[PDB]
């Protein structure tokens, strides 16, 4: 067979909710998941807001005494992948564990346990950091912790690719599905970086907004008073399957993954080809996987992190990737104006509320989007949500730090 | 079906700056682990490492640029360029497109992650480099790469601790097949041999504590055996489909036949005691390559110098080639040599293996001065061996978490 991939199982944990179901409620509604930072003292740091996983339990899926060897980057992805595979209702047993594998990454990995196992070098010495510290902070671990815990034996990957991290790693999923590799993927990714050394890293780039007074009117992609991105935490992952062994099953299947495309943009470590053509190349590629003209997109998730350079080349990019006829029947919108950037999770994360749009016929709005650019071609769903018809197929955005690029596309089924 | 052929290698290690050196030292078996000196040893428990000697970034970039780099990313960078320029691959408008990178790190810039903590810590917010980002994210190799070399194609960087640099250049030579692009500059690269990267490791208990005698601590399959020893270093190559390769004059080391992978699903620090998680990726790697277990001649093994990790890998090695091969094949654990280069183990081992295809030659496990009783396959200890009408060689890599992948190549 030429093997396809559909998706039959999906979990999340955002700013604006613990599942998906409430996650995609509140985005429909609108609604902001930005706040101040607590759990530190912000004083001196230019941002002193993010977008936070509120109410998070980890007893819900493993104990204290193993969550204490997990950064909290980790735990967020075991849970979502645990919502993911319980939502599949795959089955794992001897006979197919070898076939079921996974690809999940970080983008930067475990920060928090990071800087405390430093903290204990430096005031208490080598021996007293963490034997645990290794396995708690890198980003592959993810993808171990939750191989071990539910008997996934086939490919164990994890792709870590800063803002694409996410849609990097369900594209490849698809990838080795479609291959032979396995039959079945947890694939996305999770972030925690809403600490110490994360905020004062992005800070000191300049590159996040700091609206401290107003938070949730501070991701505003498109607006003309949008000064940089915000920090989000959090993690998507899909379960991916070869469609045969899901209608075998008869399997409830939410899309089909029809489309991955990757470029670089080879132009600046942290701003993008003023063209937008890094991200038209592997919107067009993804469209040519998928089989696809611009007409047949009836949304797309941008990346849309609210910078002044960033916002405006991404649409150039999707102009020139869907073409005009493309362009007119096209919604675009950003749910970071919501979420934040949730940074390594952002690419699942956006590649779930994708599926969801083409499941509901529903694309969620661009919130805080009150004075656009002037001249920019498209349809940004400024504010409140809108209702589709006959929506095919639907493209998700994620382009990140180095210039590293990936669109997938996926078929409403 | 697209072919995929290795055009252009690359390497910074601990026996060599140039895969020529590299690999001249390692037949030879000679060891690059070497006492740390560029920080404070006193209370750490393991005091040596696998160095590379003499790097002068100079020759790729300013000091001003390679200020926004950690050393990861600059080693990374010149095992690339490295690549490039072996390769003589030709970069222009019309294919920039269709030529890409993959490459990752496994935990990437430690040392300006210590430093950005440091500030952060003593000096507050406002001191944090602004380039701290870029700087010590994993995937800022191939960021970095692509820049300077104009490269347009896919973009991406796996993370796999141990199996990193091998799972690289298997994607980029799944996506060069798939069709996204016609070349890929594939690898891994690390520099974990920083304070906070030795008592990470040291607190785990994982490393070689044989201070006393550094070069003689990577053992694979002695009985004395007491960790792995850690070491810094890139290896990458340069992946170009056939026709591509064929059509513009290039030099072709060998063929990217097989590729597998697996996950133990069995403990985050030790293996499958069976070796079967291993034994699933290489199985997987030859029915990739079609190829039974006789016609491999040669495996690269992961071999860290592990109690539990070395034992179970020649079960999983004897399981996967069956009776016939395990009776006609060799393998060696290079790590005896190197070190286990973490990020950069699989890239470089991907170049060791490569190089045996061209020379018909083997390098040797150093140091197994008494193996362990009862392995019933050639460790080829203490010196280099020659092989005859090797077609096949298979390197693996088998990391933390049990993430598990296997390359087979094939002599042109």
């Amino acid at each position: 067979s030429k093997r396809r991939v559909v998706v039959t199982g999906m979990g999340m944990l955002s700013p604006v909710g613990n599942t998906v179901e409430s996650s995609w409620k509140a985005l429909l509604a609108g609604q902001s998941g930005i706040v101040n930072i607590e759990h530190f003292d912000t004083t001196n740091f230019s941002t002193r807001f993010a977008g936070l996983v509120k109410g998070f339990d980890c007893e819900q899926y493993m104990s204290k005494k193993d969550a204490r060897k997990m950064d909290l980057f980790i735990q967020y992805g075991i849970a979502a992948g645990i919502q993911a595979l319980e939502d599949s209702g795959l089955e794992v047993n001897e006979e197919n564990a070898a076939r079921i594998g996974v690809a999940i990454g970080s983008g930067i990995g475990g920060l928090e346990l990071i800087e405390t196992g430093h903290q204990a070098l430096i005031e208490k010495g080598p021996r007293k950091v963490s034997p645990f510290f290794v396995p708690s902070t890198i980003v592959n671990m993810i993808a171990g912790n939750l191989s071990i815990m539910r008997g996934l034996r086939g490919p164990n990957i994890a792709i870590s690719t800063a803002c694409t991290t996410g849609l990097h790693n369900i594209g490849h999923a698809a990838r080795m599905i479609a291959y032979g590799d396995a039959d079945a993927m947890v694939a996305g990714g999770a972030e925690k970086a809403s600490t110490p050394l994360g905020m004062a890293g992005f800070g000191a780039a300049k590159a996040l907004s700091t609206r401290n007074d107003e938070p949730q009117k501070a991701s505003r992609p498109w607006d003309k008073d949008r000064d940089g991105f915000v920090l989000g935490d959090g993690a998507g992952i899909m379960v991916l399957e070869e469609y045969e062994h899901a209608k075998a099953r008869g399997a409830k299947i939410y899309a089909e993954v029809v489309g991955f495309g990757m470029s670089g943009d080879a132009y600046h470590m942290t701003s993008p080809s003023e063209d937008g053509s890094g991200g038209a190349l592997a919107m067009e590629a993804a469209m040519r996987d998928a089989g696809v003209t611009g007409e047949q997109i009836g949304y797309v998730n941008a990346h849309g992190t609210s910078t002044p350079a960033g916002d405006v080349a991404e649409v150039k990019g999707i102009k020139r990737a869907l073409g005009e006829a493309g362009t007119k029947q096209v919604l675009v919108s950003s749910t970071k104006s919501m979420t934040g950037h949730l940074l390594g999770a952002a690419g699942s994360v956006e590649a779930i509320i994708t599926v969801m749009s083409l499941v509901d016929q529903m694309v969620p709005p661009t919130i805080n989007l009150d004075n656009p650019e002037e001249g920019l071609g498209v349809d940004l769903v400024p504010h409140v949500a809108r209702k589709v018809e006959s929506m095919e197929y639907a493209m998700c955005n994620s382009f990140g730090f180095g210039g590293t690029n990936g669109s997938l596309i996926f078929k409403r089924m």
